[PDB]
């Protein structure tokens, strides 16, 4: 009933893989993150500094999953890591938006 | 038998934050918190696949911890606003390959 | 001889701000505003020099938006951007 | 001796000019900013040298401009003009 983190990754990989262009390179992917993080940063100041929030959040989560798959990293396993610690043209852009 | 669900990850975080009297951060504080960990993630990739000098240290789990931190903070910002990441995910996967 | 100094760019801005008379933004609100323009700049860079074209803007302007907000924060916190600079340039050159 | 924006840019150009690598390509430069933005963000959270963490973001920002022949002065004027005109 509730998606396994590993599946959200799979889903996002199905999508990107359909363009037969692979994922954005790490540095490009970073720009993507800063980008969406800037749009999310706008809405948060909009609503708390004077279903948009949900979408501006998903947008970052998307990029974050992309970057994860792009480096063959399990977002789940990465989450466990962090938790453990606390307890102790060349542009194929036709591919995303 | 079974792996971790996105809902459980959000819940896990909330049970963790819930044992602190302070609780969650405000949206604007949480935001600065997020761009902080992003910068570290950025610093790392610039070293591993970027143009800063290649580390001496052999391949580790640095990239995962640096990504796990952004994911953490993002989850924190999501719980604090009663937002379901699983559901937010379906959004993009809808407006995209509609 | 008439090139705009740094000390007066902050000055020209402080003057523009003292019009609205509602003060500069709070450091955290200001920070949010900064990352907003930065990712806006990121959007262009990824378009003109990256691998992701933009939808729906001069490169020069996007940098200016960031320089503006950067200055605003610097001013609100009574900071000399010029001094800040030389401090930085000193770390790079001093102590070998 | 009081510094003009161009001068500052030039001074920075001379530093980067000392080494072979030169300026980082735009996407690498973009990540430098994001890196120094995180650190500045940390201080502003922790408090609300601020002069140091702000100087860093200003340094990288200048580098990017130098590597793309952008005059920060002209940039600052276009952005100022926008605020004025309407
Ligand atoms: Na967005
Ligand atoms: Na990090
Ligand atoms: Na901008
Ligand atoms: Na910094």
């Amino acid at each position: 009933s509730d998606k396994t983190m590993k599946d959200i990754q799979a889903e996002v990989d199905r999508y990107i893989g359909q363009f037969k262009e692979g994922y954005f390179s790490p540095l490009a992917m970073m720009a993507r993150l800063t980008e969406e993080l800037g749009e999310l940063a706008r809405e948060v100041n909009h609503r708390y500094g004077e279903k948009s929030m949900e979408e501006e959040i998903g947008d970052v989560l998307f990029v974050l999953v992309c970057l994860a798959n792009s480096l063959d990293i399990s977002l789940e396993e990465a989450h466990d890591r962090v938790m453990h610690k606390f307890n102790t043209r060349k542009e194929e852009g036709k591919l995303e938006h």
